[PDB]
């Protein structure tokens, strides 16, 4: 399915989220290029100020755009699932803090790639790093190891994101991933991310850029 | 229909040309937006300096990216033919000179819109405006009158490009269009396409080329 990822591909991302009863919705549009890894998206919270800081949704808000090199093309499960797409399920444990349960389907709708996500977060501490918005507006580089899932015919991944916090400590988020096709050897995805803001935009937003290679 | 023309669409253009025996090939790539009417393309002559000046190829080298406003959406024949596409057959008469006959298939091939063109030119003067490269590297604003052709289930168009000549004269090029859908399920009253075009060059680029930017909108009604 890599046949569909040569050159720039338009992207739509919709996240239906519920953290501790706090209902919110995020829409993102942009382009992705998987020849260089470039991911460029802008997200908008159509339901007010987010109850949760933007950097925690980064891992939830398209690894199909990883810049798999010539000797690692056989291992790209993500593109190969397209245009049928795949289902991405994740469990995110914020240490000493609440937890995420995310189900995501990444599929082609026409010529555009769509990532429709449902998120549920419970047992989060108010006045803490997540609900208290104490997390820095950053996302540092992380390696994500991908392995093959023998039972369900897809891939699984686990990694720990280190969120920088304003006072100076470090907030950790343990990730557990499961990808399943709708219709690979041990390698990793090295990711870089920049977070910016659009000054003409007053709705709570996030502009991100990403470089992903394997 | 028009749904494939919301937002930026990638474009590939390939020209197989035969003018007075002088064989050439032109390849073009870029993007189009039909919400604002913007075309951004770069063409390369992969076979040496063209026997004919670039401007003469402008009209031949995807009117589907014209910016039909919401109240003239019904009249957009080009978009309605997609993704199966349409055939553009054109005859171009240069006054006191030779003539172009172009057959082109503009269709969606995957997520890219492709314009494959066959061009044949005869009876051109070696000592004239075209073969002599007397035409300036520009393209002035032109209106393209569209009427509905019910018999061929498409559209026909007539317009005349005024090509500037270096001495100060004007070379005229009479155009005659006929567009035919490749499938079925695609007819607009008399309206026109007002077009602006800039022809530029990339200094990094060693091959005979042409970079253009174009703004096409629909009006008259």
């Amino acid at each position: 399915g890599e046949e569909l990822f040569t050159g720039v591909v338009p992207i739509l991302i919709e996240l239906d989220g519920d953290v501790n009863g706090h209902k919110f919705f995020v829409r993102g549009e942009g382009e992705g290029d998987a020849t260089i890894g470039k991911l460029s998206l802008k997200f908008i919270a159509t339901t007010g100020k987010l109850p949760v800081p933007w950097p925690t949704l980064v891992t939830t808000l398209v690894q199909a755009f990883s810049r798999y090199p010539d000797h690692m093309k056989r291992h790209d499960f993500f593109k190969s699932a397209m245009p049928e797409g795949y289902v991405q399920e994740r469990t995110i444990y914020f240490k000493d803090d609440g937890t995420y349960k995310t189900r995501a389907e990444v599929k082609f709708e026409g010529c555009t790639l769509v990532n429709r996500i449902e998120l549920k977060g419970i047992d989060f501490k108010e006045d803490g790093n997540i609900l208290g918005h104490k997390l820095e507006y950053n996302f540092n580089s992380h390696k994500v190891y991908i392995t093959a899932d023998k039972q369900n015919n897809g891939i699984k991944a686990n990694f720990t994101i280190r969120h920088n916090v304003e006072d100076g400590s470090v907030q950790l988020a343990d990730h557990y991933q499961q990808n399943t096709p709708i219709g690979p050897d041990d390698h990793y995805l090295s990711t870089q991310t920049i977070l910016s803001k659009d000054l003409n935009e007053k709705r709570d937003h996030m502009v991100l850029l990403e470089y992903v290679t394997a």
